[PDB]
């Protein structure tokens, strides 16, 4: 078996062991959706703690994104600046590309706290524009029906990305990324599946989106900050410091 054929096993591995929710889970809870009451309940929340809440759960979203990069080949052999680098730029859009798998386009609802909820669970944060633009972006993924193997493949080019500003080692990170691009191209081929290639964001949009994203929560954060046990201090500490 060929080093891209590895590759593909080993990034699919990586992914299936950081997905944090399992697909099969996700589509069977589609039917659990938050009642009239419930909503009203949420909406009813402080400002304050609907930030705690949404805060904890994106920190933790973005730990299964730092396990996932961390199990990537040559991610641990890059300089640390460069992990940071690729991490602080890429963790949050993988976040993003993931939300797919838990996002609803028949009703636009999200898997939020055990139950499906549209945008107006979110309306106490005063942030209606940006989760549309969130749920919208989630929307037109969904009509690709990734596969797993897709997403696992999609959310690693996401991370290793050579034109990223700030990296001391560009040649490095180049060669991961040809790898890595060879390998998600292999396995469309050999799958038939060349057709969602046309269909993928156009770049600059899930930069743009997630730049906007990270912003708000910094606001949030300078506002009124949570703290967690950092799972990668040194990146931790040039967001949170
Ligand atoms: O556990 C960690 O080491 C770790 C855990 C999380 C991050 C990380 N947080 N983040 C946020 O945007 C964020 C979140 Cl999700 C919640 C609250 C406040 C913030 C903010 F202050 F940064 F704005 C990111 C964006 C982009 C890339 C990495 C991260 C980084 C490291
Ligand atoms: C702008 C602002 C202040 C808040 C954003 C509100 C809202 C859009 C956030 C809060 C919690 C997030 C989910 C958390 C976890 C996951 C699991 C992951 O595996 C996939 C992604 C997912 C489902 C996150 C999606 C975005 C959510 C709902």
């Amino acid at each position: 078996l060929t080093e891209i054929e590895h590759l593909v096993q080993s990034v699919c591995k990586s992914y299936r062991e950081t997905c944090q929710l399992r697909l099969e889970d996700l589509l069977r809870q589609r039917s659990n959706i938050f009642s009239r009451e419930e909503v009203t309940g949420y909406q009813r929340k402080s400002m304050w703690e609907m930030w705690e809440r949404c805060a904890h759960h994106l920190t933790e979203a973005i730990q299964y994104v730092v396990e996932f990069a961390k199990r990537l080949s040559g991610f641990m052999e890059l300089c640390q600046n460069d992990q940071i680098v690729l991490l602080k730029a890429g963790a949050m859009e993988v976040v993003l590309v993931r939300m797919c798998r838990a996002y609803n386009a028949d009703n636009r609802t999200v898997f939020f706290e055990g139950k499906y909820g549209g945008m107006e669970l979110f309306r106490a944060l005063g942030c209606s524009e940006l989760i549309s633009s969130i749920f919208d972006f989630s929307h037109s993924l969904s009509a690709l029906h990734f596969s797993e193997d897709e997403i696992a493949l999609y959310t690693a080019l996401v991370l290793i990305n050579a034109h990223r500003p700030g990296l001391q080692e560009k040649r490095k990170v180049e060669q991961l990324q040809y790898n890595l691009e060879l390998a998600f191209h292999h396995h469309l081929h050999k799958t038939h599946r060349q057709s969602i290639l046309a269909k993928l964001p156009p770049k600059g949009k899930l930069r743009s989106l997630c730049s906007q994203h990270v912003e708000r929560l910094q606001i949030f954060q300078h506002l009124h900050p949570i703290v967690v046990q950092a799972a990668f201090p040194p990146l931790y500490k040039e967001l949170f410091s």
